[PDB]
């Protein structure tokens, strides 16, 4: 149960209660299985049941089948669907904020109209690869070389930590296109890859400590024939499209560790009521009281920073600084929330039986596998440094 | 320079503008004084000043001059003083949140129209006194003993922890009244003393850490009568006044450990490129980013929650649970801040020059005066513990 | 390669030298395997191994095939079998300690000549037996029933978390002898039971978040006759054996984190010269090389602080205060480094193929089992209140 | 009351012991008035006293008055002083660490006869210059001309933080005798400035936050004549006298925040067990209890930290990274321990009538004076890239 504190009007509440309904039935019940198997037998089912709702476009324009709200509306869809599974989260946001936001920001008439329908409705899923093995944070270092010979793009190398790669049908893949550039940034190009492209293929989805279901894997290029069409924005100014969307991205991301959160939440507190210990029950011990009312407080604290940055970014005003901020602050509180649910249940949090040991794996991931708080830190201080 | 994430309105953002010109004219060039003489000479004066301003009764109705704002106004108005001198902000939030409040919300009409004018105005100082000795969190231990004779009281004991003793015309002390309340809770009434009543005296100004400027004595009462119209709410019902607006209290007194943050900040942030080390600025190095980033990631989400906290309990929803939480974080990342501006200045924050000392002194008291920190821990844990 | 500033003997580094070649062939290149089956295939075999190396009686009695040795040796085994295997070393910690040192604590000429000699040489596999499914912190809140029929006990009831249950030969369980006493402790006994008792039988292995491989599982006795003669002690005196050690269990238990912390930072120190980003080696960044002191420096107190209490429980000066302490430091210390080297390794952190996430996951249950943080806590505290 | 666990010896029990009851006596009833005058108005006959003691000279030669022992009888009476009075502390520090043991280090049998038999018995008072008003990290960036004009150096410049500066009779300051080197570092010698000679000047005391007490100054030398027997080590390679000055100068300082930990417990510990709340011992509160717990953990394991590194400094095992650590655990264990100390104190924490605020305000130096907390960190992480 949330609060009116949030300062959510009322449609964002309904939407809300809503997801948190569907979750329940839909994906809550199966959240333990996902992990164990490391597989969503359900994916598409799935996927096709969230683009009825119409979050899946959630921000993309009405135009193509989207709902036209803002961000604050997939912050809050992205919360519930962590708060159900972690490893859901990520794909949704992989799915809707890193591919479709990209397409409607960057994507021309021809890529709009053909791709967005089938990914706003749940027919193909999404997938964003920027990353390689020898490049996570240092992006603009990747070695996927893409050479044009004529009127197609030749393209080929890997790429690593593709979440959602052996199940997206559109993937947006920055390729280098000139490595003889003045700066390195002004050689890339973001181009947008179909399965059943000759000469791509996908490995074996990669074996995660926590997030287990949404499946990673790395894209291989072997002579890949890219049209000239399949380009999203220009040739060679393809960091304009990688840094384009950076800030609402990372703004989006924050909503997985509060969903994290909550749950940690939802069953640290009614656990801590029902088990007894020493004739009382163990929630009424100074300690964990106190520890209560810290996790608590952590939680509502980044949970109105987030809120109010992405009602910040819906108004004009969307920075870069607060934008990391709000995810440096989330990732990193979700762990320590985590590691005191764990605290709270004992022995039992300790058993894969109970869901407080997956929380504190899943919280993990967005402080080392979706950007990493060392560059979170470092963003905000050259943001300062250019005032 | 604030932003406009927290979601503050035309109106207000004058007006913290406005106060914020007239602290830089007339309250920050003597913070550094005020706490090396451990006196605000020009207390009365810059009373009237702020009384003419129109943020003394902030809160207040305004058929006695006030303002007649939301709690949010309030909270920026403190945390703009603070900014500008700590003391200086708890000696108004002791004026203005813990005595004018406290007259608007249990005191009849005739105590209104008595005290409220000249204390809205600036003639009158006020002050609280619910602590003693003996008993600083558990106020309902108390020893001031207040026996009934006739149409008056006869009040006997010391009362400790007063912040504007010395200097308030009106007080609003807790006597106990009946000596054989099987619940401590009621035998305690509440009572408006004035500066002149025979039998009422104080002590010489405490010497603290921080906050120096604050005017903060003991109260000895000796045979002192005091009227039965002189009386705030109903005798022998002195814990529910007590309670009636502790929530609103700890959250007009989050802004305190805010203005310190963001004080911290204008001194930190401007230094950090100024001052050089190895030949580059210092604050280029990742770990100076770094500590940048946690310190003003920190200052956000306590603004945040705390400002939507405000604003929730300026519509009618307005809880204990959050009402101390925001206290609670406030208090300590504001330590936890201060401890890092000490840091950013090295050598030259550690000298009584800059402000960087005063900062954490000053904040200390949020975290151990005004309501201790294992307080708010146990009151946010008992909020679960009924549900 | 640690360092030889605890203060160790030449004889304790030739041990410590031994057991890292050992295990370093041994069990080293096993410990993904063990975590990953949560069985270790050649338990029986290693054991027999350990049993001709001399540890599993590091400080058992050479009477009986011990090696005479101090608590401090004890300490450097668990930690060098920690640091190739968490469940490993904690199966050590459970049958040479806490059975082993009891049995020669309080056994019988009988009972010390039956089970030591076979509980050292390896033959057989030893368990401790006190807390229960709804008995974890209060240790004498159990539910384990003897009902004492003749020259016999009836037992009835189970026992829960029990380390080496179902492979262990020789256990010691405390079972509730008196439901009448005035305080429930002067009703419990000890009872050396064995396998193939009839009326004995354990339950399925637990799954585990960590020390995966370490078989715990719940024992059921439905009628068990145990003779008289297999008292440890003396009956309705089972807490004195219960307390009798358990300053020196927690002192021992104190190796696992220093082990799980030394294989953090062996794998990570490493990894932070050969990873490259943005041209030069990631271990080259400011933040990451605080990162390296704060975990370096952490082990190194921790190893400090629970060598010297090792040390000093050897010569007679034997504290609960201390032995707690070591424990809770080294416990809370542990769970921050591991998360720390996983916030080295990036992606390849959050990979199953690489150990960063087993330590983290083993480094949490010296927090919540065999004792919690709180329970150290209160009982550093409570010996305070008794001074 | 200390505990005999870190290993010590009956003759450090002993030094330990008369060190206490000498503090206890002479030192310790007038730490407060030290602090609030800002002035030791005993400082030389302190001083006299301990050279009649022994333990200025403790780490020296018997030839010229020292004790002949190691840095561990060093740490315990820096930590007995710090214990009583962090200012006189930090200034036992300043003369005996780093004006003696820099003297029998890198000094001639001239030099070391001229000084040392008279500052070893308290005569002459020492200190060290090595930070100016524009460099107190980078240590090689240092602006004071030396020039050489035959059989004699004339030094101009200014330098800062001259700990017992206004009070030193002997002072080891660095100047740059060749601003022209390939390296900056071969560019700067040390010299022996004895009060009394034309051209040097102190400045005016400091104002600092804490260690009031302690007098520091600023450095002026306009034309200064030293002769060149004064030369400490060989000219243009004073960079070798402040690098061996370094690793036993950050060793034996850490005693300090042992000591101001210490003298909270003892503050802390005694008040707990006396103070009443809510009907009992604020001494018997779980929260108390593992804040106390906290504290008496973090203070052994800094203990046992420094005893070790200082018992395998006495042997011959001397490590950069290790004494880097030591002092970056302690002195940031101490500020934490000092505010938990503080608010165990509750609201008479706040009043300078008591010790705590005291006790903060000094352990906060150790984190920015005599170093900083980012350069050992960056110090320990450059001893691994370097393997
Ligand atoms: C759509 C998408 C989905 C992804 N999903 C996942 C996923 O599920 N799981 C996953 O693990 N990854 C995932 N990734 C990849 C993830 O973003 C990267 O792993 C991450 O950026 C860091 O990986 P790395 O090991 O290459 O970083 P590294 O550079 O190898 O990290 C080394 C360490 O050094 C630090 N560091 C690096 N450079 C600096 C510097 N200049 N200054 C200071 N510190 C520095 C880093 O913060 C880190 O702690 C995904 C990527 C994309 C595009
Ligand atoms: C208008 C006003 C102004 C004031 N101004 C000031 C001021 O400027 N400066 C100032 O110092 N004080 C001030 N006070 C008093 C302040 O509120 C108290 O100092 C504070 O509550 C702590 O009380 P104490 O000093 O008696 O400490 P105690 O409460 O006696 O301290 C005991 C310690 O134990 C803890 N404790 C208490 N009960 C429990 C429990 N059940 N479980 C666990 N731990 C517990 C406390 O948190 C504290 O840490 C003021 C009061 C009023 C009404
Ligand atoms: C030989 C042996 C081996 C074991 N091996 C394992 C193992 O391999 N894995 C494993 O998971 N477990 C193991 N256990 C069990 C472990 O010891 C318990 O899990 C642990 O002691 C307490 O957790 P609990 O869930 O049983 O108790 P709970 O009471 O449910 O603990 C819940 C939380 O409440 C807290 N709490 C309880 N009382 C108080 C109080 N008065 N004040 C403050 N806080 C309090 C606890 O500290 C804990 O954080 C083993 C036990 C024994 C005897
Ligand atoms: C006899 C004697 C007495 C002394 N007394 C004192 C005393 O009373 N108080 C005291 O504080 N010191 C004292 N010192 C030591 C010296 O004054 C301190 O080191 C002082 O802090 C000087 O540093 P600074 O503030 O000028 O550094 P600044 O450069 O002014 O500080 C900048 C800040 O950034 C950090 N920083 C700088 N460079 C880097 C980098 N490359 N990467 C990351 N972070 C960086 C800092 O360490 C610091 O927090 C004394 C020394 C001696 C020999």
């Amino acid at each position: 149960v949330d609060d009116a504190i949030n300062g959510l009007s009322e449609e964002q509440r309904q939407l809300r209660q809503t997801m948190a309904k569907f979750l329940q039935e839909h994906l809550a019940p199966k959240a333990q299985e996902i992990d164990r198997s490391n597989e969503f037998k359900n994916l598409r089912e799935f996927w096709k049941q969230l683009g009825n709702l119409g979050v899946l476009g959630i921000t993309a324009p009405v135009q193509y089948g989207g709902s036209g709200l803002g961000y604050l509306e997939h912050v809050l869809v992205m919360e519930e669907i962590s708060r159900a599974s972690g490893a859901v989260g990520l794909s949704y946001g992989a799915h809707s904020n890193l591919c479709i936001n990209q397409l409607v920001r960057n994507g021309n008439e021809a890529q709009k109209e053909k791709y967005l329908p089938k990914l706003i409705s749940g027919e193909y899923i999404g997938a964003l690869a920027m990353s390689e093995p020898n490049a996570g944070s240092d992006v603009v270092s990747m070695k996927l070389k893409a050479e044009k010979k004529g009127n197609h793009y030749i393209l080929n190398g890997n790429k690593f930590w593709i979440t959602n790669g052996p199940d997206a049908d559109v993937l947006i893949v920055y390729a280098k296109t000139d490595l003889a550039a003045v700066p390195a940034s002004r050689g890339i190009t973001a181009f947008i890859v179909e399965k059943g492209m000759p000469g791509f293929s996908t490995s074996k989805k990669l074996d995660k400590l926590g997030m287990r279901g949404s499946n990673t894997c790395e894209l291989i290029f072997e002579d890949c024939k890219i049209p000239a069409a399949n380009i999203l924005g220009h040739e060679n100014k393809g960091v304009y499209v990688l840094m384009s969307g950076l800030d609402l991205e990372r703004l989006v991301l924050a909503g997985g560790p509060l969903g994290l959160m909550q749950a940690v939440l939802d069953h640290t507190i009614p656990y801590l009521h029902v088990r007894e210990a020493f004739g009382q029950k163990i929630g009424h011990f100074q300690l964990m009281q106190g520890k209560m009312a810290d996790m608590y407080t952590r939680l509502m604290a980044c949970r109105q920073y987030v809120y109010n940055v992405a009602k910040a970014c819906d108004e004009g005003h969307c920075t870069a600084k607060d934008c990391a901020g709000v995810i440096l602050y989330s990732a990193e509180c979700a762990t320590q929330v985590a590691l005191d649910g764990i605290q709270c249940f004992g022995g039992n949090g300790y058993i894969n039986d109970f869901p407080m040991g997956r929380f504190l794996r899943d919280a993990k991931l967005y402080e080392i596998g979706a950007g990493t708080s060392e560059v979170r830190r470092l963003v905000i201080g050259r943001a300062f440094n250019a005032d």
